[PDB]
Formats: structure tokens, C-alpha cells, sequence
């Protein structure tokens, strides 16, 4: 940076340790990830001066001949990474992509089944606290409470009584492959739309490391952000009959002018993740990911759904009697970043928890494998069963500066 | 840009070109401006790279405690800027402001008393293919048809006929200061809360320039961007007694996670307009929107309300028997960049109209004075006065060049 520390002395400030704390913790959220310095170039662009309400070529104000290429290029990029007959790469978030779906095929008190949220479905799939629970009539579905798996039997008979305008399956939570082929199967049955939200999983389907929702459900959305990598906000994909609904839901339904700027980091990271290396990013975060809960396992610690096939894992901690609060406390104070998360059937509020959740996303990013997760775990088991001592968090302290250099 | 370049030439080259546009054309459009190298170098930031859901001292992540210093000083100088008691700086655009203003007082049906769409009103003020419109039974008040000065006394009848729960003042092209005093009063009168959108005005306002909404108004909505002169962004002011349920709105409400390198360029756009030489700035945006308004008239223009006492114009284009298409156009075929808007009861549809609106703020902030008005008057003189003549519209082209350099 050259003109923000002499402008701006106290932003800068801040920055500058958040940057320098970035490289000093080891980051288990599962939502994380670090960008490419391209795509931050792209973010910092003078993109942000530019007014581009509408669509590449059918703007409402002239002037957007290049903003129109960075668009469609963003556009095309992610219709040939996740072979989707259209995109729309406007939305300004997760939260948006997914509020502009739900604008497209639903009324105001519309029914609408989601996965359960204290099984690992997102706040979007109707939160009563959030527009989603409060503007449809969400009913939940849940996983098996021994095998922690979707059970595939309830999404069909909560389906057959409920009888959804709309099904939408993803979560923020679930450590296994989900099956959109049984979701489309249910949602045909019932003569629902399925939305299919891929945020968490978008960079492990974009190196075919998960099964793609595309061929199986007339939405999918996601985060641009996460396992793909890329700066912070939203993106829909469809086929070409909803094309100019899903168009219209963004703009003029809920958004007015996109963030152009934001467009061309979205644009830069699908070309990152179109390349062969984003695929072996890719595959060393799901092999981390097993390679961590394995050795989770090792140090005696439980799993929800006994491991994962994905990027992330859930630990049950009622076996230590701790709470997801107290863990997750104890390591933010030796420098390992997670978050307390709710298990299936969790006895305790979504406040307290019994699990943390865990990623590799972004430690994987950084260069660590195998080795590295062996030696993460074993100080997550160093610290979780020594919760009392100083000593022991020392270390721990220590070993995480090791890690981190 | 060093990364960029190498790692994606087809976003760079486009980026590139978008960067010389903007250099080589007159910006004329109302909400465009150019914001600092500081401002865009924050939004470059690694503080893409976090997660922040909640507020500061109050996330459900750990590791906040820096990006928690950007934002609240973002609110803190918010409001100090704006003299407000609260600032939410979350919203990722001015839609999202007022969609979670919305969210906050509104149920499903109610009725709400907004600025007429074809007088100057916002798509979120109630138009019927946006969600607001969708949403909620919105009615118009209107300009009075010869002076085009908001009729106040329509405002009043309007809002004691149909008894509507929030009354919305503000607009994307009104050219003269609203009277916020006299639209709570009315507001007090049925018992209506009062939203005041003052997005266009936003930095005149913080300049001193318009009448403060922030007394009168129980909510206070904004972009960064336009006069503010910050990246691209919505904010919501409002006092201490609403606080809590407008954070709730925007989340768990409408948004999940802020974008906190979008934060962090809000605070330092706050921090500049604090200084005196934005003051100065702001001054010279209205001198020279009163200046350009006299030169038009001078041209034999008439323009809507008969001039302008903030920082944008519109002209009254059927004197000359043309549309505001034909002359965006045009003046599109010289270097100018205007947008068709439509005029208080205009004859022609939204899409053809029968007028153009001008703003100051992005040409002043590049320098541009009262000589450089009279100028760019005597050019759009020149364009629209003589359509047909190709060796007119060279010569424009050419005095178009020497204003740019």
C-alpha cells in the first residue's frame, strides 16, 4: 500500500494487524480461505467508479463496454467450470443469491423445506430470526441421529406432507457427499423446484471432488468466497429457461447496481480455479481433511458422521464433557481458529453448542498437508484435554508458532 | 497493478481499458464520482479474506479484533459526520439500507407513501417490478407540474387518505433541497415513521450544503458512494432507540457476513469527508451544478424546476423536439456521459423519456471549475442543437479532448 498509510494512518494500523494476525494463526474456519493477490488487485480496481445497472450489452446508463467484457467473462468462466447453461455473477452475497431464488419462484407464505439448522442447514434456509423463516413457511429435514447422514426418507416424507413450492438442499455443517439425485427424485415426486446451495462446497465441485448439482436442480447457488476461493459474494447458476427470471430477480427485484470491481476478482478467481493446480489445491484439501479427522480420531476425539468426505469436520466433544463455547475459547487463546458449531441432536443452544467445526481450506492455501495435520491435531488433543493447564497451553502456544513460523 | 497482469491478462487488458475511459470521457452522470487511491487500496485489502457476522465485541467468530477497530471506526465517524446516534455500515449496497429499514417497521402489505417514480423517485421507493413494490402496497406523492417542486400538500392528503406506516422522502433526480422538516411533520400527523433515502445528496448533506434528514428522521438511509465520494455501499443512520432492531435487520435479517475491506474503504471515505477540503470540494459541486444550470439555460434550455440547488440537473428536452434516448445517444457519439430520466409527467415512456440528467460531483472531483461548466454547456449547445451534423459532433469531440487533455 502507498497512499492509505499517509491518508489514513489508524485504518491502516488496523489492517496491518489483521494481516500480520492472518499469518500468525492457524485458520480451522471453515468458511476461510486466502485470496491471490490478483484478486485483491482486482477488488482495489477503479471498477468501483463505474455505474453498470443491468446486464452485459442491455445496461441502463452507457459507458460499460469493458465493465460488460470483465462481466461475461466472470459469466462464461463459471458456466465452463461448473457446466451451467447460465450464471449470474451480481449478487452481492450468499445471502443475496439465495434471497433472489427464493424472489423468483415463491409468494410471500409459500412452503419450502430446508435442511435443519441445528443439523447443519444455513441461516438463509429459514432461521425464523432471518427474512428467509420469516417471509416463507420453512419446515426441516434432518440426518440420522446415529449415522449423522441426511436420511433421505425423512426429506421424502416431510416432502409429502408438507408439500414444498420449493426443496433447497447444502448446509454450513454436513461432513459428507450430499446426494442431489435423491433431492431432484423427492422433488419430483412432490412437484417441487430444487435450490441446490453449493457455498461451502463450490471449489471441491469445480475440481470434481463433489458430485456437481447442476445436471439435478433448477438453482444453484453460492458464495464466491470459501472453498473456491475467491472474494467475498454470491453467484447464481441455472438453466436457460430461467435465465431471464433469475436475471430480473437480481435487478431490478433485489439489487440495484452490481459491484463491477468485485465482478473482476470473481472473474480472476474462476480463472484461478479453471487451471490444474486449483485441482490439486482442491484434492490436498479434501486429503488434509481426512488426514485431520484421522488423526482427530487418533488423539480419541469423536466425529460426526465418524469422518468426512469433504473439507470440513465436525467434532462431537460430549465424550471430553466440554461445550463448543469452552473449546473454542481455549483455542483462541493458543492461537488455533475455530468455531464452537451445534452437532445433530445437540442437547446444548446454538449458543453454547457440544461440537466445533473445523476446515483445512484455508491451512491447505498455505501450503501445510499431511504432516501438518497430523501435528494440528495433536495439539487440538494437547489442548482439549488440558483445558487447566498453563503449561500445556504454553506449549500448545509454542507449537502453533512453529506451524506458522 | 503488479499480479494481475501476469496472472489474468483478459481482466487486466479490460480493466485497463475501463481506467482510460474514464480519464478520456466527461462524466456527467449524477451518482458516478471518483473515489481516492486510499479508498480503493482499503478495498484491495486482506480484510476480504474475513468473516465478521455480528458487530464489534459481538461476532460469532473469533479473531475480530482488528476489523472490529475498521468498523466502528467507520460508525464512530459516521457519526460524527452525520451528527446520528447510531450508524450501521453493514448494508452491501443502498438497496440492502433500505430493505432492512423496511424490514425493521414494515409487515408484508402495509402501506407505504413514497416519492413518485416518474418525479424523481427511487426503484426501492416502490416501483412494481422491485422487491419494495412486490412487498409492500406503496402509493405517490407527486412535484407540482410547473414549478416541479415537491407538493407538500400532496404529500399530506396522500398520507392521511391512505394511512401508510413509513412515509419515504428522497430521489435519484429532484434538483432542489427537500424539506425534511415539513414531511415529519406529516409523518407525526398520521403517525407514520419517516424514512429519508439521501443517497444523491449524501455528501452536500455532510458538507453542510442540504438540511441535515438526521433530526427528522426515525431512519436515514444512504450509498457511499455518489456526493459521499466512498466505494460502493449502503449505511443506515438512526437513533439510539432503534439501534438494536436495524442491526438485527441487516443480521440475522437480510445479509449473513459484511464485507469488511468494503468497511474498512467506508472509513476511510468518512475520514475524508471529515476534512475541510472536502468541504471545499462539496462547495464547489453546487457552484458548479448552479453554474452549468445558468450556462444550459443560456444554450436556450429549459430545465426542470428552472435550475438546481444541489449537485444535479435535468433538462427539459421537449423545446427541441428530442428525447432524452436521442440526446444520451449523441452526446454518447462526443465523449459525454449523461442518462436519459425521465421528467415530471413526462409524455414518453421510462425507456425513451423526454429528458437528460446531469450531476457535478465526478467532474469537480477531477478538478473541473465554473469555466470548464460554461464550457461543457456550450458543447451540449453545440451536440443537441445540431444532431445531424456530423462536422458539429467532430468539433464537440475535439473540445471534448481539450476539457479531458
Amino acid at each position: 500500500m502507498k497512499y492509505l498509510p499517509q491518508q489514513d494512518p489508524q485504518v491502516f494500523a488496523a489492517i496491518e494487524q489483521e494481516r500480520k494476525r492472518q499469518h500468525a494463526k492457524i485458520e480451522l474456519i471453515a468458511s476461510e480461505n486466502f485470496v491471490s493477490r490478483a484478486v485483491m488487485e482486482a477488488q482495489g480496481s477503479v471498477l468501483t467508479n463505474k455505474y453498470a445497472q443491468g446486464y452485459p450489452g442491455r445496461r441502463y446508463y452507457g459507458g460499460c463496454e469493458y465493465v460488460d467484457i470483465v462481466e461475461e467473462l466472470a459469466r462464461e468462466r463459471a458456466k465452463q467450470l461448473f457446466g451451467a447453461e447460465h450464471a449470474n455473477v451480481q449478487p452481492h452475497s450468499g445471502a443475496q443469491a439465495n434471497m433472489a431464488v427464493y424472489f423468483t419462484v415463491l409468494e410471500h407464505g409459500d412452503t419450502v423445506l430446508g435442511m435443519n439448522l441445528s443439523h447443519g442447514g444455513h441461516l438463509t434456509h429459514g432461521s425464523p430470526v432471518n427474512f428467509s423463516g420469516v417471509q416463507y413457511n420453512f419446515v426441516a429435514y434432518g440426518v440420522d441421529p446415529e449415522t449423522h447422514v441426511i436420511d433421505y426418507d425423512d426429506v421424502r416424507e416431510k416432502a409429502r406432507l408438507h408439500r414444498p413450492k420449493l426443496i433447497v438442499a447444502a448446509a454450513s455443517a454436513y461432513p459428507r457427499i450430499i446426494d442431489f439425485a435423491k433431492f431432484r427424485e423427492i422433488a419430483d415426486e412432490v412437484g417441487a423446484y430444487l435450490m441446490v446451495d453449493m457455498a461451502h462446497i463450490a471449489g471441491l465441485v469445480a475440481a470434481g471432488l463433489h458430485p456437481n448439482p447442476v445436471p439435478y436442480a433448477h438453482f444453484v447457488t453460492t458464495t464466491t468466497h470459501k472453498t473456491l476461493r475467491g472474494p467475498r459474494g454470491g453467484m447464481i447458476l441455472c438453466q436457460e429457461q430461467f435465465a431471464k427470471q433469475i436475471d430480473k430477480a437480481i435487478f431490478p427485484g433485489i439489487q440495484g447496481g452490481p459491484l463491477m470491481h468485485v465482478i473482476a476478482a470473481k472473474a480472476v478467481a474462476f480463472g484461478e480455479a479453471l487451471q490444474d493446480d486449483f485441482k490439486a489445491y482442491a484434492k490436498r484439501v479434501v486429503d488434509n481433511a481426512k488426514r485431520l479427522a484421522s488423526a482427530l480420531q487418533n488423539e480419541g476425539f469423536t466425529l460426526v458422521s465418524g469422518g468426512t468426505d469433504n473439507h470440513l469436520l465436525l467434532v462431537d466433544l460430549r465424550p471430553q464433557q466440554l461445550t463448543g463455547k469452552t473449546a473454542e475459547k481455549v483455542l483462541d487463546e493458543v492461537g488455533i481458529t475455530v468455531n464452537k458449531n451445534t452437532i445433530p441432536y445437540d442437547p446444548e443452544s446454538p449458543f453454547v453448542t457440544s461440537g466445533i467445526r473445523i476446515g483445512t481450506a484455508a491451512v491447505t492455501t498455505r501450503g501445510f498437508g499431511l504432516e501438518e495435520m497430523d501435528e494440528i491435531a495433536a495439539i487440538i488433543g494437547l489442548v482439549l484435554k488440558n483445558v487447566g493447564s498453563e503449561q500445556a497451553l504454553e506449549e500448545a502456544r509454542q507449537r502453533v508458532a512453529a506451524l506458522t513460523d
